[PDB]
């Protein structure tokens, strides 16, 4: 049993997504007519920041002292499959998805003074906003949810010979010792190519 | 400046979210076009079967050659870069985006059980540009998240397509000065701009020895 609550100022794009998923309007928590959340930063640079009054009053409404609030942020610590298995077990994540330059810091160091608050990123690359990484977390933690290392070879299946390229012999053979031996050769091989860091190798 | 990008996939719903993503301006300009397939409209059977069981046993299906065969022959040309997400594939990177972002054309296959038959790729690979990548290390249930995100990381970096204008980045703060007992670091108001320019080299260097001290 898990519950989750996004927040954006895009619901639209949170469709694609013993378990409820909420999504919510940001600007809901807003009270001027041009519903603003965001204003320019302090100390100078490009664009806008959240504004943290408008993300602390809809985190009042949401979050318990219970939550685990997920912030998705370039600057996060990485967001793994150990991650994933951690959360699986929570009963209520609240997913705040910034937007612009982000989320003034204040709203998760004000957050973490009553509840557990991560700051995560998905990966080494920069998106516009939150919303693609809260898909990217909700999917990889509600398929661990009860009731629901080497990188991995490749597969194959009918016909055996196809456009004159066949299915590797072993995996026809049904000798389940060569084809564990094979499999597992394959997955080292494939690891040392695309992912040396994973055997403590030097990336390219 | 202009890219074409199509995506294969049986979940074709679940791409929604870049079409609404997409400025009329850009398209309108002609300097984006996103395309979205069903799979299945190259089954070649009554059941419209995407999937079968794995040679050599194991748990789970892969998915078949023929049905993918066909609909990358129809979709890609010469100049496409085939794009195959999967938990096995090479990083996905910032230095990735900036690569793709000048390509023309994209193509993303998106697996979905136990992934694509090999085979398929290394067809494909023998007259068109192939890409097995990985945006993360975790296990999805498909290939259509791991779409989005490269669309989006792509998208982002073609002038005027999105609407959008080393260490990690540090805090970013903005008005009330004071909210909830917390100040806006003193600093930023100080009108000393050397000096702020320190201060956030300080604390992304800070940041990144706690978070990800791989990157030093
Ligand atoms: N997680 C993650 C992210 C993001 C991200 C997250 C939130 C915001 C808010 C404004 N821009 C954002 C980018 N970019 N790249 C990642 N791996
Ligand atoms: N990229 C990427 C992926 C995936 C992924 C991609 C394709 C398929 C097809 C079946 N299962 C998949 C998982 N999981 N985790 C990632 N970082």
């Amino acid at each position: 049993s898990m519950k989750i609550d996004v927040v954006t100022i895009f619901p639209e794009y949170l469709q694609p997504v013993l378990v409820d998923v909420a999504v919510h309007d940001l600007r809901r928590w807003t009270h001027d007519v041009h519903k603003s959340v965001d204003d320019s930063p302090y100390g100078g640079g490009p664009g806008m920041v959240m504004k943290p009054t408008v993300w602390g009053d809809a985190l009042d409404e949401i979050c318990t002292s219970e939550t685990l609030l997920v912030v998705p942020t370039p600057a996060g610590y990485p967001f793994t499959q150990e991650t994933a298995w951690q959360w699986s077990t929570e009963d209520h994540l609240v997913i705040a998805c910034g937007r612009y330059e982000g989320i003034d810091q204040r709203v998760a160091d004000d957050a973490a003074t009553r509840m557990r608050v991560r700051e995560v990123s998905i990966g080494d690359y920069v998106l516009n906003g939150g919303e693609a990484a809260a898909l990217v977390i909700i999917e990889a933690v509600l398929r661990l949810v009860p009731g629901v290392s080497l990188l991995e070879g490749p597969s194959y299946t009918r016909p055996p010979s196809w456009r004159g390229m066949d299915v590797p012999p072993v995996l026809l053979s049904g000798d389940h010792a060569k084809i564990a031996a094979w499999r597992a050769e394959q997955s080292r091989q494939r690891t040392i190519e695309r992912r040396p860091d994973l055997l403590g190798f030097d990336s390219p």
